[PDB]
């Protein structure tokens, strides 16, 4: 299938960068793969609208066309990012804000939303330093992207993989998680 | 007291803009108020770090100094923003990402975090299109900023005011919402002081 990896981290030698490598090298050669590196793209995540350029025409904003096309093209999206303040780094938040717009990713129904991205699945891989025993007691941490962004847009299924206590654990332990990620990737 | 209003909306003629005007116009004159229009400032919400500019040195990033100083100065922070995808607009998320950094807003304890913004309180005003009965059930919708950002940084108390079904309701109901903001605003006072 057609695979889009949306990767979010400022540092090319980060652990996230390593996670990206595991995914890229382990995806079968039968898939066609594009990597979207938001930091490398110098992506501008600030959504602009007003009376001059109306919110209604956001799906037609030129600067965002490339990204709309990458999303439409894809069958499966893989998101890689660290948890910053319980959620997506700002550049990735604004990727959603700006690219997942009405009349593209969804449209408004009599009540609620009608998702337009049917036929697509996703995988979320996220790192954070919070212990797993604590996770039922915390808000978001990837649950927003999965349950309240991707799902309402008709993207299903959405697998969520959290790698927890990521800075407390050891290099050994981290490398076991990378191996887990590599194997999940092969099993797609 | 010293009040920092952090305002987030791209449209000067938005309903959020009118919320801002209500807050600004109704704060007691005893307060010193400063408004931070993140959009007007062309704030860059993208946190940068790498081997060159280490994460360790975020609290000394030059471009953010003006904003660190605003937070330090403030006794009370008022956040005004619309809910986009269950939370903060990317520009405001990045304000937290870049400004509320370790060795400024917080540091690491033997075990947890210690907030350093003690002695500060906050008020969050959010607007969205979701029914208010859904609020206890949805993730975030301002709860992350209140419970999982502000609070851990030792800011307290924090009041969360949700303006719900904000687009479905009538223009009259919305004006009644503005009344509510205006009146809560008037009761922002140092203890045993009245509104000037
Ligand atoms: C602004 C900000 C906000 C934060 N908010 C939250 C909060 O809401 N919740 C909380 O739980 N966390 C929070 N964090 C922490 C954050 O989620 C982590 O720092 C992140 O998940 C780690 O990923 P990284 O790629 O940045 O790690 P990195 O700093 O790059 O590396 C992490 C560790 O992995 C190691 N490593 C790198 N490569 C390898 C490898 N090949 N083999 C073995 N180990 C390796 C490193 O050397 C290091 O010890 C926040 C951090 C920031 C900067
Ligand atoms: C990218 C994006 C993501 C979104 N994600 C979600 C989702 O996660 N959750 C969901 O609930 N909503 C969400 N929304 C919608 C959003 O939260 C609302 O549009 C917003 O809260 C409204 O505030 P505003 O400043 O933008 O309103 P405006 O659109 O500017 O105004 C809204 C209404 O109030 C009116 N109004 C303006 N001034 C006055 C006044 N002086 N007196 C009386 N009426 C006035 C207007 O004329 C209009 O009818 C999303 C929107 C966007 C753009």
């Amino acid at each position: 299938m057609k695979i889009l990896i949306v990767y979010t981290h400022p540092n090319p030698t980060s652990f996230n960068a390593e996670i990206l490598k595991q995914v890229q090298t382990n995806l079968s050669k039968e898939h066609t793969v594009s990597t979207l590196d938001l930091y490398a793209e110098h992506f501008d995540p600030v959504l602009q609208f007003n009376e001059t350029h109306k919110r209604r025409d956001l799906a037609k904003v030129a600067e965002m066309e490339k990204y709309r096309d990458l999303v439409t093209w894809a069958d499966h999206l893989i998101f890689i990012f660290p948890i910053w303040w319980s959620g997506m780094p700002a550049i990735l938040k604004g990727f959603i804000d700006r690219v997942f717009v009405a009349d593209f990713a969804y449209s408004y129904k009599k009540v609620g939303l009608e998702g337009h991205l049917q036929g697509k699945s996703a995988w979320i891989i996220t790192t954070h330093n919070t212990p797993s025993f604590a996770m039922p007691f915390v808000q978001d941490y990837g649950k927003v992207l999965k349950k309240q962004i991707l799902k309402p847009c008709a993207i299903s299924p959405v697998k969520l993989t959290e790698l927890t206590s990521i800075e407390k654990i050891s290099d050994d332990e981290r490398q076991k998680l990378l191996h887990k990620v590599a194997q999940i990737t092969r099993n797609i």
